[PDB]
């Protein structure tokens, strides 16, 4: 009948393996363009190079999302293999009209070459081409990759292909090349106690807090706006090779690891209670410029080193903070409660330009991971949960919504190359450190029923916050 003239017009399945008909053993749709649940790899394959309609909701999703299931090397031949379809033999009728010498009818190899081989080639292309646009990474990682991407774009013989060639090594000369300005006034850049090149006596107390925010915003804007995507996708930043899958986003990480326990150092090595509050009165005013300037990441950066258990349980060094800054520490802090319910309404409320808290983004992708499973069963075999995949993808798209932010505030390079450069840790691992900030905050202000001990100044330069109004 008509269902097998139709199946039959497509190849045979041991000759080609993107053209098996569809079943619940091999692919399953959610509920126009039907959406994608779960399949082989195969089908997500055939279904990413479908030949009646295009699909750029699940191209992006698939591209972003695919390292998960499959490796970049076998990505490329798999859709090698979906372009490379082979034709039907022709009829007895016209077979014989070969060896007498004659051209034949070629009617049903003429509309399978029009209506399955020209549209599914097409789409392939059109993946190629979202590939090295949108992820050229996998391609400056793995140089043989780019390599067979560009012997195989090479040997593309076709008129109606001819457009897609050209734009796809249009996009490739770009990105090799591409391996090596403000709207309104920026405001004057501050400074208090340290000039500026005396880069040696850079400090929490002898910059500027106004600067210090400021600095620390441009920094973590760019750091947030590096972050792609596929980074954050199947947990890859905490697998083996961590370094070359998830760069940009370890930077973030680590720089809020450096910054949240360089505050923590700052106070807790701070050892005369006086001094000590100085400490954390400017880290709470740097907060306060975090807050007017939007960057929210800043602002809990600030609230952990501030909830820290070094750092929480200094009761003689909060008694002394006004209670403004108390306030300001304990509103900052219910941003956090309800599941971010309070952060989420701030974020969507302002305009930008802003940073948004990247912890939360990881918090949820974790989540979803540990959630879902791998992979659905479906009569004993196994199918690829492409689902789990795209809630993945929905949550790094927020991320995205936000990286085209730039502040109208003026670098300065000696304060930026300073909060780059933050070590607190040293040579010591983490949970050492750590343990030695806790056993810092028993020795400052030891727990009851023992005595309070005085500890002689640190700091020879005045004390007195020069405040976060800018100058005019
Ligand atoms: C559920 O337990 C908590 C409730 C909190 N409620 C409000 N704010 C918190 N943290 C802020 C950042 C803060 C930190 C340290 C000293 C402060 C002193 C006065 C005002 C705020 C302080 C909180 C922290 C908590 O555990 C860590």
């Amino acid at each position: 009948g008509a269902m097998a003239e139709e199946q039959m017009r497509l190849p045979s399945a041991d000759v080609y393996r993107f053209a098996e008909p569809d079943s619940e053993e091999n692919i399953i749709f959610e509920e126009g363009i039907p959406i994608i649940k779960a399949g082989t790899v195969i089908k997500l394959i055939e279904r990413l190079t479908y030949h009646m309609y295009a699909d750029p909701n699940f191209v992006r999703t698939f591209l972003t999302t695919y390292r998960s299931f499959c490796k970049p090397q076998e990505l490329l031949s798999l859709i090698i293999e979906r372009f490379e379809i082979p034709e039907p033999e022709p009829t007895e009728a016209d077979r014989i009209a070969i060896e007498n010498g004659d051209q034949p009818l070629s009617a049903e190899l003429k509309r399978f070459r029009k209506e399955y081989i020209q549209p599914v080639q097409l789409r392939v292309l059109n993946v190629c081409r979202h590939w090295v646009e949108h992820h050229f990474y996998d391609f400056e990682r793995d140089a043989y990759l780019l390599q067979r991407m560009e012997e195989f774009i090479g040997t593309v013989r076709g008129k109606a292909m001819k457009k897609w060639v050209e734009s796809i090594t249009k996009i490739i000369q770009r990105k090799k090349i591409a391996r090596d300005t403000f709207q309104s006034s920026p405001p004057t850049v501050e400074w208090h106690i340290s000039r500026p090149g005396h880069i040696e006596t850079f400090d929490l107390l002898t910059l500027h807090p106004i600067e210090i925010a400021r600095q620390l915003t441009l920094l973590e804007s760019d750091l947030y706006r590096a972050v792609q995507p596929s980074e954050l996708v199947g947990s890859v930043w905490t697998k083996e090779d961590k370094e070359i899958n998830s760069p940009n986003l370890l930077k973030m990480i680590r720089h809020t690891t450096n910054l949240t326990l360089w505050f923590e150092k700052c106070i807790v090595e701070t050892e005369n209670l006086e001094e000590r509050v100085a400490v954390v009165s400017r880290i709470i005013e740097i907060l306060q410029v975090f807050q007017e300037l939007n960057n929210f990441n800043g602002v809990l950066e600030v609230v952990s080193a501030m909830n820290s258990s070094p750092v929480y349980r200094l009761d003689h060094t909060f008694e002394q903070i006004p209670s403004r800054q108390k306030k300001i520490l304990e509103e900052a802090h219910e941003l956090s409660e309800d599941h971010y319910k309070k952060y989420l309404a701030k974020l969507r409320s302002i305009n930008p330009p802003c940073v948004p808290f990247f912890g939360i983004y990881l918090t949820n992708i974790l989540k979803t991971e540990e959630g879902n499973p791998e992979v659905l069963k479906r009569h004993g075999k196994e199918l690829i949960n492409f689902s789990k995949r795209r809630k993945v993808a929905e949550i790094t798209g927020e991320i995205q919504q936000y990286q085209n932010q730039p502040y109208c505030l003026r670098v300065e390079s000696d304060i930026k190359r300073f909060f780059e450069n933050l070590n607190p840790m040293g040579n010591s691992m983490e949970k050492e450190f750590t343990d030695y900030l806790f056993n810092k905050s028993l020795e400052i202000e030891p727990r009851n029923p023992k005595p309070l001990p005085r500890f002689p100044k640190k700091y020879s330069y005045p004390l007195k916050s020069p405040g976060v109004r800018p100058s005019n």
